[PDB]
């Protein structure tokens, strides 16, 4: 869904700077939308400390948005603001809110996104594997400092930018739910392969439900890019087997210490599961390559 700060655990939660001239904005192609939004890549003039001309990407909703819409980007807007910058996570790096519809500006990922990259290079080596995985516990080890919880962690939602390093960012407002059959119709538009149990059985949503998430994102990468729970569509017989403990088998290139990471993460009890902390300690040590 979208990202959101909850209250307790690890840290503690306690609680116009980011303005740009939109007129120093050169829109350019849009990279991908969804019901509500939008995201294109421009180029900014003056941006920053340093002045950069750097391309950027800039959300901005669509014409059949209305205020709770509106609502949500700002929240989104807010959190980013809050959070603080990671090298791992899809900066802010300013926004347009008066003066026009409300914009907002972050890194721009020139390789896109890691589960077409995957599918393409179908050269990868086992090293690239491991840092892809490595750099996204990262961030999502940040996340969890700031008890921020992501609630949508898929290779589809990791990003590629210089040097090939591993990003994650709210996408929610430009992600085409409604055509992604992905998203599994419920009542709501949710990634089901992808969601731990409690979430779908309890409706919880925690960071350990994420971990899960990182889990299924992990036999995506070391699969190439498979298709979770391979031609298993999603009904009740899915349901049951994930209630009843069922787990993907190990990916062909998954060494059996990465797999040993998955299974952890898939542990029915939420608090038998790794932190992400943990799983980049583990991940340090390289465990396997
Ligand atoms: C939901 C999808 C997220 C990824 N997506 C990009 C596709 C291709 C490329 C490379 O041309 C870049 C993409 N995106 C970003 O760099 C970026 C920064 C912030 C957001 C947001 N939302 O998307 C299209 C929409």
């Amino acid at each position: 869904v979208r990202w959101k700060i909850i209250e307790s655990y690890e840290s503690y939660t306690f609680i116009e700077k980011w303005e740009f001239p939109r007129n120093n904005l050169q829109f350019g192609k849009t990279l991908g939308a969804g019901a509500f939004g939008k995201v294109v890549e421009a180029t900014a003039f003056g941006l920053g400390k340093e002045d950069a001309v750097l391309k950027v990407a800039v959300k901005m909703l669509k014409s059949t948005a209305h205020a709770d819409e509106k609502e949500a980007l700002m929240s989104e807007l807010k959190i980013m603001s809050h959070l603080g910058q990671h090298e791992n996570i899809v900066n802010l790096l300013g926004a347009c809110t008066h003066g026009g519809p409300v914009l907002v500006i972050t890194e721009y990922c020139c390789y896109g996104d890691l589960l077409n990259f995957l599918r393409r290079k179908r050269q990868l080596s086992s090293r690239d594997l491991l840092h892809f995985s490595s750099q996204v516990a990262q961030g999502m080890a940040f996340l969890a400092s700031k008890n921020c919880i992501h609630r949508d962690v898929a290779a589809r939602n990791v990003l590629l930018t210089n040097g090939h390093v591993a990003k994650i960012g709210d996408f929610g407002l430009a992600r085409d739910i409604m055509n992604d059959s992905n998203y599994i119709v419920k009542g709501a538009r949710l990634p089901v392969k992808w969601m731990a149990p409690e979430s779908i059985f309890d409706c919880v949503y925690t960071v350990q439900s994420d971990v899960w998430s990182y889990g299924i994102l992990l036999w995506e990468i070391f699969s190439l890019g498979l298709n979770p729970y391979p031609g298993i569509l999603v009904n009740s017989k899915f349901y049951k087997l994930v209630k009843d403990g069922y787990q993907m088998a190990q990916p062909a290139f998954a060494p059996k210490n990465i797999y040993s990471i998955m299974q952890a993460c898939w542990a029915l009890e939420p608090t038998h599961r790794p932190t992400f902390q943990q799983i980049c300690s583990f991940l340090q040590e390289q465990a396997q390559e």
